[PDB]
């Protein structure tokens, strides 16, 4: 016999990896005297606060910097990504001042506490960055939208990205005897600017503060010291982190006979879905759900600096004509605040010794992809509806994780 | 030689400093991209 052997274009797959040794610092925020509504909009609500600092193992920059992100081909997806942290140690002040209250001591009793899922999974909210108190200054005071990207009231504070990497050889605001430093690139401590807490208001629903204590472990620091207590990882359910691959429109009849309607009776589900819980009540709640299904294909990102954009996009990026769900887990590292030696008369506990923990965190991830083309003269990378990908758009934020679950993230913006 | 002048140090154990430290240069516009990563070219130990 004699078969003439067919052609083949095997487009290979780039698969990179990234790591970085961040040196984060936490404070023992005194079991944060709950702050009432961070906004003049929710005014009657509060936040029981913890010192549980948040490691942003979901914001792309924890893993890679500008360029590396910048240079990822379309269809680039994060495969898995991990964080391991070591309680490198904590430091507690020494009252010299005798002043007040706070009896001076060479004693020290502190204790680490870590926690995972809480965030996403439990009943809380990451609300941090804050605004706070004078000596016995560990409890804090102003809530605020958690900071990952940079914030500014014309002056600006922040830049996760730049906090770790510095500026551009030309950028003024940084570079300088004194301006925005390369930190990561040259080992530096930097803080974990978000801590976590729980929200809850007054009357439209009520029963008390649930129990965090049974959702985070606590160690005698010194014991756990210089030993790593974190090391959990996430393999995003859908981490297409660069604008997807365009399916090309060059097949044949109607699918390009014209750009008209090409629709068909399949008899299998093919659209993304939606729950809208109708909370209504008169002394403890009464709900109602209504599945809403919806559309698909418009883009994923733009500003390019949307590296400071979220990671697992399981609730909106439906790849090809089908479906799915789930939320990136969340992770917190920290030390319960050291209590002042407030002698005799303390029968309230409210004096807190300043203390800062140096947690050593390494982050890594894979992300990878292909760059295929199936048409002889087609310009761009290209695939087929067989997969093409598809987003599902909305007026406000899609699942605004900066405000507490119902497992998936409500899509609306808190505080 | 002197109560107070240039001492034999080594010859009679003395501390002295390591008068040079190291750093990286780079200007602005005739070439540009950011601070490379020293961290991955020097090891760090927990001293103690």
């Amino acid at each position: 016999v004699y078969i003439i052997p067919r052609p083949f274009s095997n487009f290979g797959k780039k698969l990179s990896t990234y790591t970085k040794s961040h040196k984060f610092m936490i404070f023992g925020l005194a079991n944060n005297v709950i702050g009432p509504t961070g906004t003049g909009t929710t005014a009657v609500n509060r936040l029981l606060t913890t010192c549980l600092a948040e490691i942003p193992w979901q914001k792309l920059p924890l893993y890679m910097n500008q360029s590396e992100f910048d240079l990822l081909p379309p269809g680039s997806r994060v495969v898995e990504c991990n964080v391991k942290v070591i309680f490198r140690t904590n430091r507690i002040a020494f009252e010299t001042s005798s002043t007040v209250t706070k009896q001076a001591t060479l004693n020290q009793i502190s204790n680490v506490q870590t926690a995972i899922g809480l965030n996403k999974l439990g009943w809380g909210i990451n609300r941090a960055f804050t605004a706070f108190q004078s000596d016995q200054p560990m409890i804090p005071t102003a809530t605020t939208a958690p900071k990952y990207e940079p914030v500014t009231g014309d002056t600006g504070y922040r830049g996760m990205i730049a906090d770790y990497y510095g500026a551009d050889s030309t950028n003024d605001t940084a570079f300088g005897n004194a301006g925005n430093y390369p930190h990561h690139q040259v080992s530096s401590f930097t803080f974990l600017q978000n801590y976590y807490c729980m929200y809850q208001q007054t009357n439209q629903g009520t029963g008390g503060w649930p129990c965090l204590a049974e959702h985070l472990q606590q160690f005698d620091s010194k014991t756990v010291n210089n030993q790593c207590l974190i090391d959990v990882t996430y393999k995003p359910k859908m981490g297409l982190i660069k604008s997807p691959l365009n399916y090309k429109i060059i097949g044949q009849p109607t699918v390009k006979g014209t750009i008209s309607v090409g629709d068909n009776l399949v008899n299998m589900r093919g659209a993304v879905v939606t729950n809208p819980p109708e909370a209504t009540q008169n002394v403890a709640e009464s709900t109602h759900n209504l599945t809403r299904n919806f559309p698909a294909d418009l883009f994923n990102i733009y500003s390019d600096i949307e590296k400071s954009q979220v990671l697992h996009k399981g609730p909106w990026g439906h790849e090809n004509p089908q479906i799915q769900p789930s939320v990136h887990i969340g992770i917190q590292a920290v030390p319960a605040l050291t209590t002042g030696a407030l002698l005799i008369n303390s029968s309230p506990l409210n004096s807190w010794t300043d203390s800062m923990g140096y947690i050593d965190v390494m982050s890594s991830c894979t992300v990878m992809e292909a760059q295929p083309t199936h048409f002889p003269f087609s310009t761009e990378a290209n695939t087929n509806p067989g997969n093409t990908i598809y987003r599902i758009n909305l007026t406000p934020n899609s699942l605004t994780s900066a405000f507490n679950g119902l497992y998936g993230n409500g899509a609306t913006l808190g505080n």
